[PDB]
């Protein structure tokens, strides 16, 4: 809970804390869950490369 | 106290921290207490579906 690398955020009208795991190298990874996933794997991507 | 998924917030003129339990799946649940409740149950809803 302390290793969070606070980088930035801008919503300006709600204190909405998003669940996002961090990386030691200085990366911010969002987390998404979908029932249509195969349940036997975990995927990473960029949301624009696909 | 660390599992809070900081998503967003916007009041812009007061640092008002709201009591809101979080969910591992990435959900934000507000908390409300009313004396007129039956005292023997706990309700969930969407505030628009009713």
């Amino acid at each position: 809970q302390g290793s969070r690398k606070r980088i930035f955020e801008n919503t300006k009208q709600f204190i909405y804390e998003v669940n996002s795991i961090t990386d030691p190298l200085g990366q911010s990874y969002k987390i998404i869950v979908n029932r249509w996933m195969p349940t036997d794997a975990v995927y990473f991507f960029r949301s624009a490369d696909w």
